[PDB]
């Protein structure tokens, strides 16, 4: 009575799924198929890269192994997708006086930063990261443009403008406050 084994193999950890033991009489036909292993493996999100065994195939008189290789399937999000990730970094100016009252509409200023990124399907972790995007252009920062606080007549500013700051996906929101002094 002979043997002959199926392998089936997850070429990206290195281990074996499944090992399928079949015996039979030299000369007769392996009462076998890779069609459901391979749907099974499919369905976990592995990708079929070659399967060794073809039907017809009859038992011998080693023992041989036949491997059906498989890797990990991949799922690409990237940077426009609603899934891609997001981080908005603001700033904001107000202006006031004295009194810490509203002199002047506050100027806001906002940068969201956007990247792809790939997951794993069978493990659902993921392995990598594309490059940081601002406006659909590859960017890790962005200098906010200095503001000159506006002229407001019978006061002056205690900052004549706020400078330019730079700013990664990283960084805190930017609250800053210009006071005016009125003319004495």
């Amino acid at each position: 009575m002979q043997t002959a084994y199926v392998k089936y193999v997850d070429d990206t950890t290195g281990e074996t799924l499944r090992q399928d033991d079949l015996h039979g009489y030299t000369d007769e036909t392996i009462p076998y198929s890779t069609a459901e292993g391979i749907k099974k493996y499919e369905g976990d999100g592995y990708v079929l890269v070659s399967d060794g065994f073809k039907p017809g195939t009859k038992f011998g008189v080693g023992t041989p192994t036949y491997e059906v290789h498989f890797k990990h399937g991949m799922t690409h999000t990237d940077a426009t997708d609603k899934n891609a990730e997001q981080k908005t970094v603001t700033e904001t100016i107000h202006y006031v006086d004295e009194n810490n009252q509203t002199v002047q509409p506050d100027s806001t200023t906002a940068v969201t930063f956007k990247r792809g990124y790939t997951t794993d399907n069978v493990t659902g972790k993921v392995v990598s990261y594309d490059p940081w995007t601002v406006d659909g252009n590859q960017a890790d920062s962005k200098t906010f443009a200095a503001v000159p606080s506006p002229a407001v007549e019978g006061y002056t500013p205690n900052h004549q403008q706020i400078n330019e700051f730079t700013v990664t996906p990283d960084s805190k929101d930017i609250v800053k406050t210009v006071v005016y002094v009125g003319d004495p």
